[PDB]
């Protein structure tokens, strides 16, 4: 009766395959490198072959073949870069003749004016048959939908491109068209508010036949800028650390070849593996113990004491898969264990946990300087400086100038750009800057965009949970060993008020809706608080504009398990983000 992630995949594959069915004959396929990964989430390469794909090409390789007269470009239309690349590629192909003279472009999801103009301005516009592929959300898991806009953090927060926000609201409207209006549109933050506004004005346009869902409870929209502190921190879940040290993209990562046990190899990382399903959301401290329990259960099943010989060989493939999974994750865990034992890592964690806990950030000054002396990697130092700034309402000017110098001398003068970019993103500011001040009620004002108050909210939303036990956690704070992501505490102000009241005020009636009971507190997080009513169990879509971490996902699944009876939780996002990705946005954007 309600939403299911599998229908998004089916529609996506159907939509793509139909367009491939419109290009009659076999065809060559040119794809934006970044789109290639997410496309694999909805269709298998073997399937594309069955629909006439002779060869596959990455647009950026600039080496499209001749073997087939049909050429198909698949790329994002919002990208200024792609419009040029495709035009260049058509002209370069046309003049290496007589090769392949039937061009198609599938723009994702929408044809833009800028793109149509570039093609015409290059002359090739009357040569390509242009379609539109309405792919928005890619379902990475049953409970995780992603726009897979890996540059959207930079695009939105640095470059001020509104496109990620527009695309997210269209994706969200799509769901309303199929399952009814979200009864409630709830959220925090300037960009999340704009998502609501665009959802509103889109509805208003349709009335020119759409009713509240019977199967959807609400949509909660968190704006990532409300809480930079969470991504800056080192993630301490299993998947979180795999992301921190190896990097996860399209449900995959690359690891040294010795790790897979027979350059580096690619490994799949999703819920189809029974073991990873149990490991990914666990605090890394209990992973060794989880592996041990699995290995033991495995040894026990093997030892659990004709034509059962042929039964054995049929079961042979399932035995390697389990074995291979256990072997690979044991090897990864041992790798991460090594990393987390170094003095640099222990020193890092210490400064992060102190700042997070609320120690005077000046008391961490000598530690930070020592981290620079030891040449710890640039992204890790920058993430500390940002945490410092973001958590304490800016850095003391005199310390800022010192840190600024250490960074430039230690890692290179080019990083003056990096720091200016961190300044534009408002994660590296002096206390003397008006933009740096956190929200208070004794705050006078100024402040069009006053910042989240972590000093106040640490207490009021109980960001620090000293007691949490990682072996059978009782609180989302487990994802950072004692620290609770603010973003998800905000989701809890809506979804688990009984519980949240229980651990902050007492006497946790508290099963009604909106931000009731938390409005004055949530006023101290950045941007607008909103709650808009539009006039089996139900799904709550929890949405992040500007990126979610694997730790927030783990914490959301934790809550999902507790809320199992009453709700289903579906996580939506413009992309999956982490601390390193944010620093890269600042480093690489000239």
């Amino acid at each position: 009766a309600g939403f299911d992630a599998e229908q998004v995949r089916d529609k996506a594959r159907k939509d793509l395959l139909h367009l491939l069915e419109g290009v009659r004959g076999k065809k060559n396929l040119v794809i934006e490198k970044d789109l290639a990964g997410p496309l694999g989430v909805i269709v298998k390469a073997s399937t594309l072959r069955d629909y006439g794909v002779d060869n596959f090409f990455f647009l950026e390789n600039k080496n499209t073949g001749t073997s087939q007269r049909n050429i198909v470009f698949i790329a994002r239309g919002e990208s200024v870069r792609n419009a040029h690349a495709i035009a260049a590629q058509i002209k370069r192909i046309q003049r290496e003749s007589q090769t392949s003279h039937d061009f198609h472009i599938f723009w994702v999801p929408r044809r833009t004016l800028f793109s149509d103009k570039v093609l015409e301005e290059a002359g090739v516009l009357g040569d390509a048959n242009i379609s539109e592929l309405p792919l928005y959300f890619f379902p990475l898991e049953r409970d995780v939908l992603s726009l897979e806009l890996n540059d959207s953090f930079r695009d939105l927060y640095l470059a001020k491109d509104p496109t990620p926000v527009f695309l997210l609201s269209r994706a969200l409207m799509g769901i309303q068209k199929k399952h009814g209006l979200f009864p409630r549109i709830i959220g925090k933050g300037e960009n999340a508010k704009r998502v609501a506004d665009l959802l509103s004005r889109m509805r208003q346009e349709l009335l020119a036949g759409l009713s509240p869902s019977t199967t959807i409870e609400s949509v909660i929209i968190i704006d990532r800028e409300v809480d930079f502190v969470t991504p800056l921190l080192t993630q301490l879940t299993y998947e979180g650390l795999i992301d921190e040290y190896f990097g996860i993209q399209n449900n995959q990562t690359d690891v040294d070849a010795v790790i897979v046990g027979a350059r580096k190899r690619k490994i799949q990382l999703d819920g189809s593996d029974s073991l990873y399903s149990q490991l990914r959301d666990a605090n890394f401290a209990i992973v060794g113990s989880l592996l041990n329990t699995v290995a033991r259960r495995l040894k026990s099943d093997y030892e659990s004491r004709t034509a059962e010989l042929k039964e054995f060989v049929k079961k042979l493939p399932g035995y390697q898969a389990e074995q291979q999974s256990l072997k690979i994750h044991s090897n990864i865990a041992e790798e991460i264990i090594n990393y987390t034992r170094t003095e640099i890592f222990n020193k890092l964690l210490e400064v992060q946990q102190n700042l997070a806990a609320g120690a005077d950030p000046s008391s961490q000054f000598d530690s930070i300087e020592e981290l620079v002396a030891r040449d710890t990697p640039l992204p890790q130092v920058l993430r500390l400086l940002c945490l410092y700034s973001c958590i304490s309402g800016g850095i003391k000017t005199k310390e800022l100038d010192h840190f600024r110098r250490l960074v430039l001398q230690g890692y290179g003068h080019q990083h003056l750009l990096t720091l200016h970019n961190l300044e534009r993103l408002q994660m590296f500011l002096s206390k003397s800057s008006p933009l740096a001040s956190m929200i208070t009620m004794s705050g006078s004002s100024g402040g069009p965009d006053q910042k989240t108050n972590y000093t106040y909210l640490r207490k009021q939303l109980r960001l620090i949970v000293d007691e949490v036990n990682e072996q059978d956690p009782n609180d989302i704070a487990y994802v950072y060993s004692g620290y609770a992501p603010l973003s998800i505490r905000l989701v809890q102000c809506v979804l688990q008020k009984q519980y949240l009241l229980s651990i902050t005020k007492g006497s946790g009636g508290g099963g009604a809706q909106g931000w009731k009971g938390f409005e004055e507190i949530v006023k101290h997080a950045r941007g607008p608080t909103f709650d808009e009513i539009q006039k089996d169990k139900k799904t709550v879509f929890v949405v992040f504009v500007g990126g979610i971490t694997f730790t927030e996902i783990a914490a959301l699944r934790f809550i999902a398990k507790q809320e199992e009876a009453r709700r289903n939780i579906v996580i939506c996002t413009t992309s999956i983000i982490n601390g390193n990705r944010m620093m890269n946005a600042a480093i690489e954007t000239a």
